[PDB]
């Protein structure tokens, strides 16, 4: 590429996902759930490198597997989708999805690293198209969450190694959305204008990364795209939609000169309404649905492509009370219980899912 990194490739389904879904979940399922996991185990969603591990394991299999699939004559190739997620002191505003490394015990340096080794095998792989989303929630929690301790300490770290990871992943075959959290978050009108300058300050100081093609929303989460009636749990927001937000949002940036384009996770706001009772509610949520597959056809200006970006059926967060990681909005009545630690396999979710699919 190219203008939209979307345009002329198809999307790699990754192994893993389709392999927990064909171990794990059709066992489980009658005949005919089993028929439509099948299809969804098809589905392209992006890959996760939560863990330091996954990248010369999980990372360096999938972009080996799209090499041989292109060699072998993909047409249109394969382009690889992955999530940039492991800074340390993660998750800083809830309890969920900590993560490995700690500020306090060399996380910096530990992150700097895991990003350089991902240089390596994107320089590797450079034949391949790769798509990736840097760090979900980290700088959404900068805007609204400075006033928690464990973010409000990590900040200056994350802004460094935020600027690290968009300098270093620039490379011409990779591009990247920044998360930018969704309507309901950054999209508050009181949210939108820091947002916006400290969007466009990274940016900057990052030296305008040709790469950096723009941001992220909605990942992990389940706004509408575009809904005719506002869901009652959005009110007083005017940007209630996802589409709402990133027209509200884009000028700004573009007048501190980031040019964003977007992407939209739509993997799990098939059903709208949805089972949420308070907008702020983001763990596990009842009643939603594997939304549109993912498209470069979007017919909107600012959106490269809706996309799955959080795998539907893996668990936001452990229901169990005792858990280290338990977070209070993992137990709320508008979340599915129980539920395994984050990341981890949740078959009743997953079963959730195919039923509300929408498309089905
Ligand atoms: O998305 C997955 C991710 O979620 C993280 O939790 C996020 C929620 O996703 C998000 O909905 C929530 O958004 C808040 C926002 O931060 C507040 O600024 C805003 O405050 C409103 C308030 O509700 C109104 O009463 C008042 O009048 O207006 C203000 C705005 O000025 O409320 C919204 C909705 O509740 O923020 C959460 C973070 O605190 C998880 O932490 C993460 O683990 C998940 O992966
Ligand atoms: C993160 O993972 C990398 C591998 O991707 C680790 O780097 C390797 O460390 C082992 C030592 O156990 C060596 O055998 C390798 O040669 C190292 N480098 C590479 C590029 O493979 C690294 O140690 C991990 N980081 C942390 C903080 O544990
Ligand atoms: O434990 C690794 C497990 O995690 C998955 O990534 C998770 C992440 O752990 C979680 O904190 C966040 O909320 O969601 C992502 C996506 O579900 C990863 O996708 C799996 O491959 C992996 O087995
Ligand atoms: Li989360």
């Amino acid at each position: 590429y190219n203008g939209n990194p979307f345009s002329g490739v198809q999307l790699w389904a990754n192994t893993y996902y389709s392999s927990e879904v064909h171990t794990l979940a059709i066992p489980s399922l009658s005949p005919e759930l089993a028929a439509k996991a099948a299809k969804v185990a098809e589905v392209p969603s992006f890959q996760w490198l939560d863990r330091n591990v996954t990248v010369d394991t999980l990372f360096s299999g999938t972009l080996a597997e799209i090499r041989a699939a292109n060699q072998r004559g993909a047409n249109p190739p394969y382009a690889g989708i992955f999530v940039v997620y492991d800074l340390p002191d993660r998750d800083c505003a809830a309890a969920a999805s900590n993560g490995e490394w700690s500020i306090a015990n060399n996380g910096a340096n530990n992150y700097k690293r895991y990003i350089d080794r991902i240089r390596e095998l994107l320089i590797q792989y450079s034949d391949i198209r790769t798509i990736l989303v840097i760090e979900p929630d980290s700088l959404a929690n900068m805007v609204t969450n400075m006033n928690v301790q464990k973010c409000s300490n990590a900040a200056s770290t994350y802004k460094e190694l935020t600027v690290y990871a968009l300098k270093q992943l620039n490379l011409p075959h990779v591009a990247m959305y920044m998360d930018a959290g969704h309507a309901g978050w950054l999209g508050w009108p009181a949210n939108i204008q820091p947002a916006a300058e400290l969007f466009a300050q990274i940016y900057r100081d990052a030296g305008r990364p040709a790469a950096v093609r723009g941001l992220a929303t909605n990942v992990a989460n389940y706004n509408a795209w575009s809904i005719a009636s506002p869901p009652s749990y959005t009110s007083p927001n005017p940007n209630y939609d996802e589409k709402h937000y990133i027209e509200a949002f884009a000028p700004l940036l573009r007048n501190q000169g980031f040019d964003a384009k977007f992407i939209v996770d739509t993997g799990r706001n098939g059903k709208q309404p949805t089972g949420q009772l308070e907008w702020g509610h983001w763990c596990n949520v009842k009643g939603t649905g594997f939304g549109v597959r993912p498209t470069a056809n979007t017919g909107h200006e600012l959106v490269d492509a809706f996309v799955w970006v959080k795998p539907g059926g893996e668990s936001d967060g452990t229901s169990d009370t005792s858990a280290a990681r338990y977070d209070y909005h993992c137990g709320l009545s508008d979340a599915l219980t129980p539920a395994p630690e984050a990341g981890q396999w949740f078959q009743a979710y997953f079963e959730q899912l195919l039923i509300n699919a929408n498309p089905p």
